[PDB]
């Protein structure tokens, strides 16, 4: 595919060999003050997610027009409260919640977001942004609106003095820094087979499959408990030290650790291991993101838990993730999803995860560096 838009952007070309490390173009010392022109009848609007009505409008846009599987059976159902968690971390800016509205009706038909993040990439730490929730309403598709959204968020980020970004997508664009693969652990195999997320091996029965994926009723690790306020510093310490081994990671402040890990029901779960000495030595975490199930008579929503950050120093990772599955099961999740990044390959096959179809490509904007294997990627975006 010849990339009409992406060929114009400061990113390496697909199949460019990259032996260097650094920006593609210099920081811009003058920035376009005027928003990019949209097609006639549409206008920019910064979305105040503190206005419940506006948040609801965004919820609806994404609920109806965001990412679907290739067979149009599932669509992500990001909740309003989840969207607040994902889009208002420390340093969030209202101008980086970038909406497109119809002029006449004010209907929300487009969105893109940036949130700030300090990013470690090989031997460099840079203040960057993370781009997510790029969404164009189905009736506006293939009219070149996404490039305008990308240029406009780029402009708004440039105005704040930031010249690099990190982002992920299911599609191949110039040029991935790394490629990960989704893996899936059945928790409720009957429902997953009923809704055609999984399929029964012609070998096996339903009772056999349920027996195969059965988990204990309680976790095995000594002194596992939910994260509490007093754990914020040590969770930060554990995460900071653990992430140094990977080549692409966030560098979180203690306030960011609080934001991303402190438990919020139906959004983010974090459990810490406090040993017999009273020291916190490990933690596991996973976020809540259901998918709407289209066209099934009895089942309307697929409850999925997503592996977030799991830090081990004294508990074996295999055991940590076993307890993660048990906890997810207890809370009523149908499936536990995880990528093959960080050290996840050490446990996926052993804990009966099955490999999915979807790839997640990782990208940097305006940063040229060698690509890395999935096991060196240490960043998880919602
Ligand atoms: C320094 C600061 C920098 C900040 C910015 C950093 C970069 C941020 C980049 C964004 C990070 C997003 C992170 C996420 O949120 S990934 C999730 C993306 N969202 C969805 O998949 C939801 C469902 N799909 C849609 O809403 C639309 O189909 C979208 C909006 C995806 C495309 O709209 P539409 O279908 O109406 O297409 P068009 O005619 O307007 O535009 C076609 C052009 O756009 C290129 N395209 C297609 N898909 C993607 C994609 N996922 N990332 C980047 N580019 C993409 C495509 O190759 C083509 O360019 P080229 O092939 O001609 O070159
Ligand atoms: C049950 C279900 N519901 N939906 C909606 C889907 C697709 C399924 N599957 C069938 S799946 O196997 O679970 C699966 C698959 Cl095929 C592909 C992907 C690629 C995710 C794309 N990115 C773009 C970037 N964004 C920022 C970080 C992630 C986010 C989304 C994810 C999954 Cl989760
Ligand atoms: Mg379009």
């Amino acid at each position: 595919r010849s990339y009409q838009f992406w060929d114009t952007q400061p990113v390496p070309k697909l199949g460019e060999v990259v032996n260097t490390h650094g920006p593609v173009e210099p920081d811009k010392d003058n920035i376009r003050q005027e928003p990019y022109t949209l097609p006639q009848g549409f206008t920019w609007d910064a979305l105040d997610l503190g206005d419940r009505g506006v948040l609801k409008e965004l919820y609806t846009l994404l609920n109806e027009n965001y990412v679907e599987d290739d067979d149009n059976m599932f669509r992500f159902d990001y909740s309003p409260e989840f969207l607040l968690w994902a889009l208002r971390p420390p340093g969030w800016l209202p101008q980086w919640h970038c909406g497109v509205r119809v002029v006449s009706s004010r209907k929300l038909v487009g969105f893109i977001s940036a949130i700030p993040a300090n990013i470690h990439i090989y031997d460099t730490e840079k203040k960057m942004v993370e781009i997510n929730f790029l969404c164009v309403h189905k009736k506006l598709r293939s009219k070149r609106v996404a490039p305008v959204l990308i240029r406009e968020i780029t402009r708004r980020v440039h105005l704040e003095g930031i010249f690099q970004a990190v982002y992920t997508a299911g599609v191949v664009l110039p040029k991935p820094v790394g490629t990960c693969r989704y893996w899936h652990r059945s928790l409720n195999p009957r429902k997953l087979i009923e809704v055609k997320f999984s399929h029964l091996s012609r070998n096996m029965t339903m009772q056999r499959t349920m027996k195969l994926y059965r988990l204990p009723e309680t976790p095995k690790t000594a002194g596992l408990r939910p994260m509490e306020t007093k754990d914020i510093p040590v969770v930060h310490q554990l995460l900071t030290r653990y992430l140094k081994q990977f080549h692409l990671t966030p560098v979180m402040s203690q306030e960011e650790v609080e934001h991303w890990f402190y438990p919020q029901e139906n959004i983010i779960d974090t459990f810490v291991v406090e040993n017999a000495n009273g020291e916190v030595t490990d933690f596991l975490s996973f976020y809540t993101l259901p998918s709407t199930i289209m066209n099934h008579p009895t089942h309307k929503s697929l409850k999925a838990a997503y592996s977030f950050y799991n830090v081990h120093t004294q508990t074996p990772l295999l055991d940590l993730m076993s307890d993660a599955l048990v906890l997810a099961k207890m809370k009523g999740f149908d499936v536990f999803n995880a990528l093959d990044l960080m050290e996840n390959k050490t446990f996926l096959e052993k804990l009966k995860f099955g490999i999915g179809d979807g790839n997640l490509q990782y990208y940097l904007y305006n940063w040229k560096c060698p690509s890395m294997g999935a096991e060196k990627v240490g960043l998880v975006l919602q």
